[PDB]
DNA sequence: TAGAACAGGGTGTTCT
DNA sequence: AAGAACACCCTGTTCT
DNA sequence: TAGAACAGGGTGTTCT
DNA sequence: AAGAACACCCTGTTCT
């Protein structure tokens, strides 16, 4: 089962979404911190395990386009 | 003028010989030397500059060799 | 009087039949009917009480059977 | 490799020591909670994974003793 | 699960 | 001019 | 890693 | 007296 940001192998849900570890630490420092990030393409680049890298600005937006957020914890609660 | 031919930041001078920023030399060398695999996650054509140089070194590389640079220009 | 013969809590009556709580009764009942396996963590000696009855059902259970406790005393 | 405190199977250092995660978790529940527990016995009931549950009062002991803390995660940093 | 934190890779600078 | 080398940033793992 | 939280086991009560 | 059955507590796992 796969992450749906990357396609990596999933390790469970992760603000809210079903993503690999690393897009989950990923997530969650350009949320936390600052995400002034520069696609040098067409703002669609492919975001797959070799690739994820190359570009944090479309990464980002997979990520929140998939729908993580932080409060998704606390917040699959109330 | 002082401009990098490869990603238009300020140009250092000439080296392997083009002009191009410091970066982009030692960026080339490593490049060459080394191997790595670069792969575009768009379209063969990013637009590289001075920020965003950094996120595709497919594209980098591919216009490093385009302008004719080369390990050996002595 | 009214304490359990087994725990020493206020015994309700007669229980299959020993004068015990309800408490013994029913962990009687448990003991017998399923498995289970208690084993004591300490010297086949352990204090049961109102309080400690529930660290050690070898124990209780011990008890229970030397104060001659019977599912069928009628 | 095994707990300190019950010889189950140790799964890391938890509040400082080797620990399997059920004497994880229950030292935790013990340290921010109540451990107004009795021993049945002599003090010195033997934990291990069948008769951990027998004797909250010896298996707390055990893990003071093996040198569990809390603040052993901020307070094995500075 | 969410989070800390280390080591590794890549990059760009300074300095020979 | 070309190379060495340090310090930085971002990443993705492990967390006996 | 530390932490939340669910389901399972055991117990003791109330109620037939 | 004996049994059913609920609600509680403690535990140890999983956390796609
Ligand atoms: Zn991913
Ligand atoms: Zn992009
Ligand atoms: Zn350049
Ligand atoms: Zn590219
Ligand atoms: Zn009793
Ligand atoms: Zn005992
Ligand atoms: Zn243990
Ligand atoms: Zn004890």
């Amino acid at each position: 089962h796969m992450c749906l940001v990357c396609s990596d192998e999933a390790s469970g849900c992760h603000y809210g979404v079903l993503t690999c570890g690393s897009c989950k630490v990923f997530f969650k420092r350009a949320v936390e911190g600052q995400h002034n990030y520069l696609c040098a393409g067409r703002n669609d680049c492919i975001i797959d395990k070799i690739r994820r890298k190359n570009c944090p600005a479309c990464r980002y937006r997979k990520c929140l386009q998939a729908g993580m957020n932080l409060e998704a914890r606390k917040t699959k609660k109330k």
